[PDB]
């Protein structure tokens, strides 16, 4: 009989990383696959689904404006529970570390449905950084039957938590599957036109634990850089969270050389990253994409769960102190040795074959294939 | 300033095990303590609160008839979330492995409130046995800042999961704090009067994974034993779950020698256990109580997370197969050597001072005491 697989996800980053897997799953005659979105994000999720031309089988439309963690958890849980009364897949695949990831896993567990965790095992060891992502991924790890770890270090993290080695596979990150298709040699954009010959710093900031004072500190450091370096401009595709938007407007409204724009489609964003001089970000996904692009990243966090990019020299933790961020950005602008150190391209997160590996592992595990795939 | 401590629980077993801790907390002028119940159980919770004379500060009244896991989780989370908007304790203490335990921990975490886990670290390694308790305690363990493990092996379970040693304390189980006060010399009850001279088997059965076929298999075996042995009577205080009640009525409804009764108050239940010939149960708490009483227990499960009781000879895993349960119960009724092997009293789960250790650990952690209390000492450490 055909293996019944359901992907469950709800946000921009999950959708970008899950879309290559959703498309891979469809290529296999022995799999009957379903796509379920919680729509924890609405506009930002639809931007991705539309770009990949993916239409979900089920769309739970849960997003509320300025929603709380309790609200997302309850809404996702209740709606998925209702879904699972009628449709019973053999396995539910969740992604990464959102509240949708955890609620999806929990709803599946409550119906005794098996769970596979895509992007399993990332850790900072700090329950409040990132908040609540660190616990979302740890609690999802308690539920998951199969763990698709992007890297060996992620697998080691799960081993240290007493997970069975034979339930964890090192696949690479599906983000690289997508990234390997988007960059364009001849790329053009109206915003890049007005940047012109100036150095471009690409900025995103949205971590929950960074809202308020930490983000004010980041933005003050950025204002100081722009004021001091005349040949520098910032492009900031601003997250739809109104708390972020308030902070962005407060600091960068009336700035000629900081461009506040709507979130970019992923092909556009990847191409902006490729064109950037360097990146300031607190994004998870951007940290995994940057090494492939050989693009220096100052990570505006006190922690990271991407140590592989740090080892490659691409990623440097800058924290959230104003002066520290200023000094690190100034260094990248004025020290060619430091810039060179941070701008060597490598592929520590994937080779573009992660989706294939995940599906082939599923097929092996359930007895459809006699052989296991290669590891990343 | 006073340390603000809130206990959060909602079911019969949590209330029994948390009651001694609630009362212990009230003793210390250093602590401002609050009691919050979800009332995941209504009647069965109220029975415990009334017995211990505990009046909750907050009662969320969540119980619905035939409620699902998703329902309990959502209702508890939403109501606790609302509570924490208004009241911010320094630490929330949750108990054990119920959906209330997990939802309480999660709600506290969402408000960045510290969590202490009473009865931390119990494991079967099987996510469907017990269901959902194994995962409830595992996920609670991910959230908890402090882990109050009843025994050394529970601490070892947490260490194996990469929990830091300095965050785990071995306290004994608070169940023993309660048990040490309840058994009295000349206990009597109208139901025991009916039993008279006969051997009494005390039965409870309610595990979620046992509902339906497994429980019917248990009950078929038990009905056979009652039929075959005329001097045996069963006392069964039946859980309020309608699903359990249907099965109890189906298999025992016509038997004069199976007493189907309402859930007993804890004082009465403990005294019935003390007077029983042996116990048939799938209860967690009864497994911890029985060694103290030297009472053989056939555990009606395919797993247990009380291995200390198994090693003591008190607990024997019987599974849920009809014939196996019948054979093992028949053995206890007919084999004096086997009965003797299972009826040696010991105290592997506590010495009655668990609640005090928990409170003193809290006071040390937060700087109110210069000294840390000694851990509960087990098995091997006595003797070696
Ligand atoms: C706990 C959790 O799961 N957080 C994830 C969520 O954080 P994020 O900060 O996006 O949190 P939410 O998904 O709750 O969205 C926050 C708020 O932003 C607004 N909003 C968001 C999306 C949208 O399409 N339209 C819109 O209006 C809404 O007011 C919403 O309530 O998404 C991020 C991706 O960007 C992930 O990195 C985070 O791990
Ligand atoms: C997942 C979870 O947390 N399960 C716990 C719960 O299981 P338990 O089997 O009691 O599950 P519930 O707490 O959901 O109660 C089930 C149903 O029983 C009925 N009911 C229950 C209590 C009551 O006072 N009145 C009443 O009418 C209701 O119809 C209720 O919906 O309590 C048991 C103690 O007995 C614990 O061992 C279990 O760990
Ligand atoms: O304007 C943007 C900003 C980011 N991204 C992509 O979104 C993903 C990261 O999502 P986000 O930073 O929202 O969440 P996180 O990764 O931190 O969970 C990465 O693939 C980015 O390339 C995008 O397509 N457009
Ligand atoms: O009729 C009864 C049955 C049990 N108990 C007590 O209830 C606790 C265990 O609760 P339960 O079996 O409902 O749940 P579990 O321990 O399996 O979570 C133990 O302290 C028992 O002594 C009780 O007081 N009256």
């Amino acid at each position: 009989k055909k293996l019944k697989v359901m992907t469950v996800f709800g946000t921009r980053p999950e959708a970008i990383k899950m879309a290559p897997l959703v498309l891979e799953l469809k290529k296999y005659p022995e799999i009957d696959s379903y796509v379920t979105v919680t729509a924890q994000h609405r506009q930002m999720l639809d931007q991705v689904l539309d770009a990949f031309h993916i239409k979900p089988d089920f769309d739970l439309n849960i997003m509320k404006e300025r929603q709380t963690l309790a609200e997302i958890t309850s809404n996702a849980l209740v709606r998925l529970d209702e879904l699972f009364k009628d449709i019973k897949p053999d396995i539910v695949l969740v992604h990464g570390d959102t509240t949708t990831t955890f609620a999806g896993s929990l709803a599946a567990f409550y119906h005794q449905i098996a769970v596979g965790h895509v992007e399993a095992g990332l850790r900072t060891g700090n329950k409040y950084s990132p908040f609540p992502e660190e616990l979302n991924r740890q609690m999802t790890g308690a539920i998951a039957d199969l763990h698709f770890a992007p890297t060996g270090q992620a697998k080691d993290n799960l081993l240290k938590e007493n997970k069975k080695a034979d339930s964890i596979f090192v696949t690479g990150n599906t983000a690289i599957d997508a990234l390997n298709t988007t960059v364009r040699d001849g790329y053009s954009h109206p915003v890049l036109d007005q940047v012109g010959e100036d150095k471009m710093i690409l900025l995103t900031a949205h971590r929950r634990e960074n809202l308020g004072e930490p983000m004010e500190n980041m933005f003050k450091a950025i204002r100081r850089i722009v004021g001091e370096f005349e040949d520098v401009q910032v492009v900031y595709p601003v997250h739809l969270n109104p708390v972020v938007r308030e902070a962005a407007h407060k600091h960068f409204g009336d700035s000629d050389r900081v461009h506040l724009i709507e979130p970019l489609e992923v092909i556009d964003f990847h191409n902006f990253a490729a064109k950037s001089h360097f990146i300031l970000t607190d994004s998870g996904g951007v940290q995994e994409e940057a090494p492939s692009l050989g693009k220096p990243v100052l990570v505006l966090r006190d922690t990271t769960e991407r140590p592989e990019g740090v080892e490659a020299g691409t990623l440097k933790l800058a924290g959230t102190d104003e002066e520290n961020i200023y000094q690190l950005a100034k260094q990248l602008l004025t020290d060619p040795d430091e810039y060179k150190k941070m701008s060597q391209a490598s592929n520590p997160y994937g080779d573009g074959e992660a989706s294939r590996r995940i599906v082939e592992e599923l097929l092996f595990h359930y007895g459809y294939r006699k052989e296991q795939p290669d590891s990343f």
